[PDB]
């Protein structure tokens, strides 16, 4: 057991490991506020963490659990890893608070497109890192559902990160599927994401940039095309159906035409993630071996994950079920290299 230290930062106690000093808050980030700190072990700057209110509720305990449980899993360069988890309390009974630190980050994807104007080098590796960290997470049987610019995290050498949360509408990015609220619904929807990216990063301008989502739903049938009969046989839905039917067909563009200027593999990429047809969307594995990513794909260098148990998705527990399952994480965690 580590000393602890206790400090009054702007709203809460902080009471963390010696180890961590020169607390620093950056700010309100996914769900807790977030100092960064000097960990005088390493010699090197992190984020840590600490958690809002983590057992609240049933919502917020379990959400507590699933977020210290994947961060504990994803061991990838492309993902964002967990560096130590701790809690000052000392026993189940006093378990009330979790810190999470991991490596400081600084800036995302939509810090870094707003000022500048990407080349095709850049927007080569920039999407290679995520379709690398994408396959990674989709070999654990894990969908992100939420892949967005400011879900991603680039450092000054252009790497980058996929994160659980924020250091941008949802609804830019997301697949129509979801739009629809069709159950079941595949990883592709994350490929989809990936495609509004893409495209954002190539053209500096929001792909889809919906009011709502039926507006959303409009802008994404003005560029891919209304849906061939193979697939509105699919949608069960009668409102979405007629929404579907209803105004004057506006046919495939040309995405040769919309992406005018951009290397033309980048453009075939784009065709390929997005289609409407989640069954015929390009994975994350296939995108990598497609030549736009010549320059970067290794297929001895891209690697998949333990498969990842999250049976307890399925299951209604009690607070202090949750909590407990969250204290065994904590206390059974082993630090990285
Ligand atoms: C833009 C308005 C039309 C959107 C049509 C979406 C096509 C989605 O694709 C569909 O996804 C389903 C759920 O994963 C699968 O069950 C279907 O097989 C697949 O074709």
């Amino acid at each position: 057991r580590p000393t602890f230290y206790r400090q009054e930062l702007n709203k809460t106690i902080w009471e963390v490991p010696e180890r961590y000093q020169n607390l620093s808050p950056v700010g309100s980030g996914a769900y807790g506020s977030v100092c960064a700190a000097f960990d005088t072990k390493t010699g090197l700057r992190v984020a840590v963490k600490k958690l809002s209110r983590p057992f609240q509720s049933i919502i917020h305990a379990k959400r507590t659990y699933r977020e210290l449980r994947l961060l504990k899993h994803m061991k990838h360069e492309n993902v964002i890893g967990l560096l130590d988890v701790f809690t000052p309390a000392r026993s189940l009974e006093e378990f009330n608070d979790v810190y999470l630190v991991t490596h400081l980050m600084g800036a995302d994807l939509n810090n870094i497109v707003k000022c500048q104007k990407l080349t095709d080098d850049h927007v080569q590796f920039l999407i290679y890192q995520i379709l690398r960290g994408l396959k990674y997470i989709h070999s654990a049987d894990i969908i992100h559902r939420d892949l967005k610019p400011s879900n991603l995290a680039v450092n000054e050498d252009c790497e980058l990160k996929i994160l659980d949360g924020g250091l941008v509408a949802t609804r830019w990015y997301r697949a129509p599927e979801i739009m629809l609220n069709w159950m079941h619904y595949n990883q592709t929807v994350d490929i989809w994401s990936v495609g509004c990216i893409m495209a954002e990063l190539l053209t500096g301008r929001t792909l889809f940039p919906g009011t709502d989502h039926i507006d959303q739903l409009k802008l994404i049938l003005r560029l891919v095309g209304t849906p061939g009969a193979e697939l509105l046989k699919k949608i069960s839905s009668e409102s979405a159906r007629n929404y579907i039917q209803s105004l004057t067909q506006m046919p495939k563009m040309n995405f040769a035409n919309v992406f005018i200027g951009a290397n033309p593999l980048a453009v075939d990429l784009l065709e390929k993630m997005l289609v409407l047809d989640s069954d015929k969307r390009i994975t994350a594995a296939q995108a990598l071996a497609h030549a736009y990513f010549a320059q970067y794909h290794d297929p001895d260098d891209e690697p998949v994950a333990d498969p990842y148990d999250q049976s307890f998705e399925s299951r209604d527990l009690l607070i202090d079920e949750w909590k407990s399952l969250t204290y065994d994480e904590v206390i059974s965690f082993v630090p990285p290299p």
